[PDB]
């Protein structure tokens, strides 16, 4: 299992623009398009990402690309977020993926807001940090997802995804 396999599981796959759980225009594998309510903005934006007039629809390949770019940026973000770099680096490989999923889902920012857990996570306090993570708007809004992730983080295995 890996980062791509993992997020493919958590975000699914849609070839047509859709709204997330948040009500936001999205497509592909978790490719947020715009916080705006304008479906039009949203198609502009798809078109712009894609490089053509999609008319609101992309191919598998197209989704796979946005996805590739999206994971890449995530890792690159992490690695450049000075609060984030050092946690990430301290982690084993499973756990890294967990940090990247989270970042892919809520942004460097939002993630940067798990300071408290992020520090116990830094300090190898698996369970302690996992319980703190649960006390978050993030956990309450997408419990099931959130769970697979605080599990993977805490355990350092992929069990939650098997
Ligand atoms: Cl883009
Ligand atoms: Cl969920
Ligand atoms: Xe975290
Ligand atoms: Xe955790
Ligand atoms: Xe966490």
């Amino acid at each position: 299992m890996n980062i791509f396999e993992m997020l493919r599981i958590d975000e699914g796959l849609r070839l047509k623009i859709y709204k997330d759980t948040e009500g936001y225009y999205t497509i592909g594998i978790g490719h947020l398009l715009t916080k705006s309510p304008s479906l039009n903005a949203a198609k502009s934006e798809l078109d712009k990402a894609i490089g053509r007039n999609t008319n609101g629809v992309i191919t598998k390949d197209e989704a796979e690309k946005l996805f590739n770019q999206d994971v890449d940026a995530a890792v690159r973000g992490i690695l450049r977020n000075a609060k984030l770099k050092p946690v990430y680096d301290s982690l084993d490989a499973v756990r890294r993926a967990a940090l990247i999923n989270m970042v892919f889902q809520m942004g460097e920012t939002g993630v940067a807001g798990f300071t408290n857990s992020l520090r116990m996570a830094q300090q190898k306090r698996w369970d302690e940090a996992a319980v703190n993570a649960a006390k978050s708007r993030w956990y309450n809004q997408t419990p099931n997802r959130a769970k697979r992730v605080i599990t993977t983080f805490r355990t350092g295995t992929w069990d939650a995804y098997k």
